């Protein structure tokens, strides 16, 4: 099955580190933004998404707190890691079992897996994960209902679980802290 | 598969007499960041026929009917004419129109899965390496032009129609008011 193929491929490694490039395309197909950064991901639930361009910022979850640090505005915002998917979709790359995909219909074409929300009332868009038969994640795409798509491609993949330390974010000096856990 | 790279690459290209598709381009610097994007559409009929219509970065048209290669630029409103048998001199895209082993005579070819890497056997070539990604069913997914210093111009195909375009698609007619730069020599 497609869900089982996706999950078994994600399960081949407990984590990875990589650089990424990003391209955002309008519904018309026009490039709106290009960006880049780095990622560390350990399964389940742990992700450290570091954006270099165009908006330098850090998003990091230890499975309990989701932190958002933006250096330009000297701000740290706190969220429940329970509500990660509401805030960011990158947490999908940290899944590793078929029951994690209950909200979606899954389809496979080669290494490309498309996850479509089951309900039709959805405002959420579809997702795509490109992952090799050896379990190497090649890309991730977020497609809005109106056709706008943000595309992430991974390179320089280190197919090893990052240390737990990488996700234990400490609030730094010189920032305001906005608690959004309640 | 990988023990006969040119035969496999040839057999896969021969699976369809042509295709049409949209394409998107990314150029990556030697340090791996995106420095340029583009898009357009392509029609290919095998052998030798191609129509590569670019929208970005520069809007322009390249089309060969096997005899004449036309390059039309709408900003300068000029079309240059070339001999089609020298198409490779002007564009690497003609490589997607091949379908037999003797067409890869100038290259060492490596197959790793669906990715075929074409390397000029001698280092002198101003051109660097080429990469064609094509399924076992013959569907071209992408094409890369790689420079020696690491820069890569990467093309990805989408909305593919695995069907031969009509021969009429490649019978370019020079539009009224366009200047003609004849290089057929
Ligand atoms: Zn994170
Ligand atoms: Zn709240
Ligand atoms: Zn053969
Ligand atoms: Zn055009
Ligand atoms: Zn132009
Ligand atoms: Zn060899
Ligand atoms: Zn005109």
């Amino acid at each position: 099955a497609p869900k089982d193929t996706l999950s078994e491929r994600l399960a081949m490694s407990e984590g990875f580190s990589a650089t990424f490039n990003q391209q955002v395309l309008s519904p018309e197909g026009k490039v709106i933004l290009t960006g880049n950064g780095k990622v560390d991901i350990a399964r389940p639930s742990l992700f450290r998404w570091e954006t270099e361009t165009p908006d330098e910022n850090l998003l990091v979850s230890d499975g309990t707190t989701l932190w958002h640090f933006d250096p330009f505005v000297e701000q740290v915002t706190l969220y429940r890691a329970e509500e990660a998917l509401e805030q960011t979709p990158f947490v999908l790359l940290t899944r590793n079992k078929a029951s994690d995909w209950d909200a979606y219909h899954v389809e496979e074409k080669g290494d490309v897996f498309t996850l479509t929300p089951t309900a039709l009332d959805s405002n959420q868009g579809r997702f795509q994960i490109t992952i090799s038969e050896k379990g190497v994640v090649q890309g991730f795409k977020v497609i809005e209902q109106d056709g706008q798509q943000s595309e992430f491609t991974f390179s320089k993949v280190k197919q090893q679980k990052p240390n737990a330390s990488v996700f234990n974010y400490k609030v730094p000096k010189g920032v305001e802290v906005d608690d959004q856990r309640n």
